[PDB]
């Protein structure tokens, strides 16, 4: 689990989305497993704007932060899961390190800001959906 607070913004994995997720939604998108959703109260993150291909995620599996190098944002086969049928996810960057479902939404930082949330892996992989090219979450 895990979201990312933005202005009057809350951005969630599309898969963990929730009831009130889907009743105040902004966009959202399947091939990138995000929702975005709109909230009352200002948030507490900030957007990188960059392109950082190193950073830092949460692992809620070990409660630890771990130190990453990724992949640029890119299309790559997803295995079918009880969320989704085998496809494509766009805007996703692939790196080494632990995840299990559950860590789904813990986020990966650089210097500059938030980079993207968790969003697949297994076998000593991390992936994690890019956020840096919604520019409107600034807005
Ligand atoms: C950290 O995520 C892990 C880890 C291990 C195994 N499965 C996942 C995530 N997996 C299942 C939920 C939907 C997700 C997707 N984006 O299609 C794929
Ligand atoms: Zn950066």
């Amino acid at each position: 689990s895990g979201a990312i607070y933005v202005g009057n913004y809350r951005v969630v994995n599309r898969h963990l989305a929730t009831h009130n997720d889907w009743a105040n939604l902004v966009w959202e998108d399947s091939s990138r497993d995000l929702l975005v959703s709109s909230t009352t109260a200002q948030g507490c993150d900030t957007i990188a704007r960059c392109d950082c291909q190193t950073g830092v995620y949460y692992c809620s599996s070990r409660r630890k932060h771990y130190p990453v190098s990724f992949s640029k944002p890119s299309l790559i086969f997803v295995e079918a899961s009880e969320y989704y049928p085998a496809r494509y996810q766009s805007h996703l960057m692939l790196a080494v390190g632990h995840s299990e479902p559950g860590d789904c939404g813990g986020i990966l930082r650089c210097q500059h800001g938030v980079v993207g949330i968790v969003s697949t892996g297994g076998n000593g992989l991390v992936g994690f959906a890019d956020v840096r090219d919604l520019l409107w979450l600034d807005e």
